[PDB]
């Protein structure tokens, strides 16, 4: 039976546990992903506390991180997401995702409903990853896609 | 020789005018940003308050809008950006797009400190592009792609 | 070509321009809403901001309320939605269902993942209705219906 | 005697305790509900510490959770009632319900003083369930029934 | 048909031109609700955003006070309320009655409970008043009887 | 010598641990204050942070829960004041004292000016009480007396 | 009769206008206060907002910066204090005064129960002035006397 | 070597131990303070975590308060400085000081601009003290002076 | 005699008409603090709401500019000062200076106490200037100098 | 392999533990920095939290402070960065730097705008450094260089 939390602050002890676990070890997400058959963006943000783990994936990666099994329990539970510890990151690198919607927030919503109509693209049904790129004019470029469907407004 | 607003007020006033007219020509963003060279997310986000048009661009659209010169002058201007009323989104639309980031904000971190190194993804070497693209489950999905360079942070 | 608002002030005020001239003429939203072939609740959304109305619901709403055509044509673009003056409602009618999320908001979480799974109570693919039935103990009471589709998160 | 609580987090810690004994007996809140007599929205925002449990609910509930005597004595106290964190969810499932107020927020208090007059309905003398049905296009929905008792304003 | 507000400005600044007429006209509050069968807290209220007026009282005092037929009619609409402009009152006067829920909050929470049981004392079916009572200490006290019904929460 | 607070936390501990001696008893407020020579509302308050008792008093109340040395002279400190969590109540009980203020909070205002003067109504020169009486309609009201001295604001 | 404020603006919009007055007078406050009876601070702020000119007095400065009869109606009301925009100033010459409680505030109540009891300094049987005096090490001090009742908290 | 914290709650956890020691011994703040040659005011906030104090002044009162090694330690290092817990006192005794900033900061502003000329009186050039002064029509007052460099904000 | 504001909006819409100015008039900050003997970062401050210029520098720009007599007089007079819309910048020109005490503030406190000692550095006796130079390794720099009096904190 | 963390407590907790041991070593920042190669803003503030030691630098660092094994692990790791408490700094040395911006964070922004275009001056290809230099007029100033690299803002 599917099971849930209320108060973030649980997973996102367990997040730091398994930070420090992760750094003992030395070891990637990329690493901690492999053999999961789940996307790093996906099994990362369930070690991050924002995903649930298949009880599989929940056991491979707690054997790599060699968590007890409350903690693999808990990354079965379906989370209270929310990653950010105040609405507005501080942190730099989080923060200019932040700012990429205070400078195109306007514009996505323009662009959705002139491409689709009233309405959203979901949060939910939806899939990102990261890529990285090399720039031409030198140096490096990371290519986040954002891919959600999209879902009508419409009369009733 | 180049200005600048400090008072966001002044470009969302002309905002909301610019989409009245739009609206009574019945007009698209990508319709207006043709012939200018540039891209509707960079065109779109200046009629929208959060870029400055060039002069070429400022009075192409201020042509198809039927803008006055003070209005077109003020398209040149660059802009006191931030498109949020107040720091949260209220409108579903815009949220999810904030949604994104209470879910994938520390795995971005994360990842991109992993595939990169520490520091950050640009959102000033950065562009984005909005594509609809079909769902083979039926329906329709948005890809939008977030492409900023890698800045490092590194000892000194 | 479909149109869309950034700032919800102008369709505020406009709100504010549709209830005065609704006072003046003795009117109802059950009776403005008649001939329109929607939803009271739909259409009073959209008086109030928070909806789009086709053009001609918006019309017969316009001719109703002796609107002027910039008014009847911002009914008709998709709005900058979010109704609450500052996060949290200071008007009693309102605060109470801020209150109801306040005491089940947990609640509602943990039996929407328990009967359906990981995922959401869609606010989109979504209607709402107000009913009237007598109270058995004396007066009344409104039955409010919130009808949102399962949206599930799945791994990827 | 009543007895009743002043600072959420003793409930809300106990609450996080129930869901990890609930979750390593793979238990339901439909199955920890069942026998008590009592509603299972309820009996789970009693074990989320948003309601009392009159004592042999709390007993039978404390003998399927392996609660000791000093957590049902807990789950019996009146409580000092507010599940959101910081007063806007950022759980999506959560959020959803927060967005339906921001949308409707308005339509609601303009059609409950339509339908029943100036006044509220109460969050008090109120029940609301969530019932799992069929969507005849496909898929599941949730209907989620507020159904609270009119109070009137009235001048004196 | 009762008609209702959703912006409280306009009812505010409609208060701010009724204090002005009072000041100029050198009427009391007293005197403005005598005649009006109503209780000058309620008419008080009222004047000042915050409740209704029936449409003879609101013809009554706006005989009074010289207002315009716009001025009678809004007197009638429904308020959004609220008084406080931004959550905590900054005027001295308005901030004491703040501080005593500040001080007693969580008493009188404790001894509703224990006297009446779960639920609350309502705001709705209630009324207040100011009495002005000599201290035999010396100087004058005011006595504000806050006088609402018990709703009881109980089990379902 | 008289000792005071300057972090409410440790009071507001003291406090939880009085709650659960109390239950554990199974004592009312009403009993804990009888043999003090002090009103309910005054006790209650001190158990809760909000006001200090003197030393009778506090052994007193300690040998009835059973409190220890520290938690006695704790009680005997002038608090650091202010009960509520963040600022707007959450719970429902105590927060429709908090909409009592928004809704007449500058009916408060107007009518202490115009039966006092300019001034304040004092939440220190102050004292309340809480009494259950039958409604004359059926069921039961709470009449809460606030009876504060005025204090005049006068020019220098 | 007594007349009251409740949206601070008017008052507010007042001082401004009061402002332009006295700078295109080259005017200082001393003299503006000059022939009232009425210390500089006291007037000084009337003219801002946070207090009531007697009858005399409002005549008397009206007169000193031509103000209309509306104007010196509005000095005679019994405002609605608060002078700070957002709850803590931004100006420097403020913010310092804030910064002083920051540093100073625990110690200040120490140091008044210790003093005095528990209870107040009131802020309203209170005066202030501020003096300018030398520096005896060079430059100049402001010496800002705070003058307030203390007010006692007794139990009952 | 001048060492100095950057995280509040050590030297305000610090605080909390020396305020239960004191109340253990029976102390003053004046006793404290005596012998160590420094105002009361300066050693009450030194010890309240506002100010640090001098080696031999923190080894005076370490032995008075029976504090151990690290604690002395902990006095002397420089504060990370701010006693108010979330911005705006909730504490009577505290609370008043900043609404006298409320009703007087614009005069402080006003005032000092017109006495001294642009710029600020100073919070670090700075000393202030608390006097308690018999009320010549009963009681006591006191006169809190606030002593403060005036520095001048000039043309570069 | 010195003249003071005490709502920043009149010198904030001050501001936006000199922007317009100087943008019909494509004129630089740079060139129009030439000939002002004062610094561009000065004069710019003062044209931008936040310093006052002395009166032959204000005559001069207000020449350059076209600036009316009550502009020419606002600029004279000292500000409400506060440039930041909300506290935090949402414009990513600004916001990075933001984020520069977000990374560094705490250092900044602890190599100024240990180079100088406990105190601050002035934002008064205060000067701050802004150079571009190339970098060494392709592009350009800006080296942004901020100059402040050291002021000591010190017992007293 | 390149370690991250989210949560700022656990490397804020460490850096309190830091600062405890080097004022019992009674260390200078600049001794410790002496030796790594690093500039001592760079180390100072990786020990507070806000940036990552290159492994032998933590081992130096750790060795001079006698850090265990964890705890030089953790100064390996990229920072979750932000110092601020919240948001704004109560303490009033780094409060100064936050005054810089509001007086001059427009100019700032209108100069940046002049001297290089649109665009951003960075906060990561960014070195700042404090220096101490005398006042010709008596006294010790600081010098605080920052610098960084213009990103542009172009079209696309
Ligand atoms: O994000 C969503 O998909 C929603 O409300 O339907
Ligand atoms: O929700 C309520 O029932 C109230 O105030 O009466
Ligand atoms: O509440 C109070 O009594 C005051 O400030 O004087
Ligand atoms: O308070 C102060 O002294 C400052 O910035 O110079
Ligand atoms: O977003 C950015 O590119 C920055 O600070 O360098």
């Amino acid at each position: 039976m599917i099971q849930s939390q209320i108060n973030r602050n649980i997973r996102l002890d367990l997040a730091d546990a398994i930070l420090l676990s992760k750094a003992k070890k030395d070891l990637s997400f990329a690493e901690i992903a492999d053999g999961t058959g789940l996307a790093e963006a996906f099994v990362t943000a369930a070690l991050l506390g924002q995903q649930a783990l298949p009880a599989d994936a929940a056991r491979l990666v707690g054997a790599k991180l060699d968590l007890d099994e409350d903690s693999i329990l808990l990354l079965q539970m379906i989370p209270l997401r929310g990653c950010i510890d105040d609405r507005i990151p501080t942190d730099p690198t989080m923060y200019r995702f932040y700012e990429m919607l205070q400078v195109y927030g306007t514009t996505l919503k323009a662009l959705v409903h002139e491409k689709f109509g009233d309405g959203i693209i979901s949060a939910i049904n939806f899939k990102l990853d990261v890529k990285k790129v090399a720039d031409p004019e030198g140096g490096e470029r990371a290519v986040i896609t954002l891919d959600g469907k999209y879902l009508p407004t419409k009369p009733f």
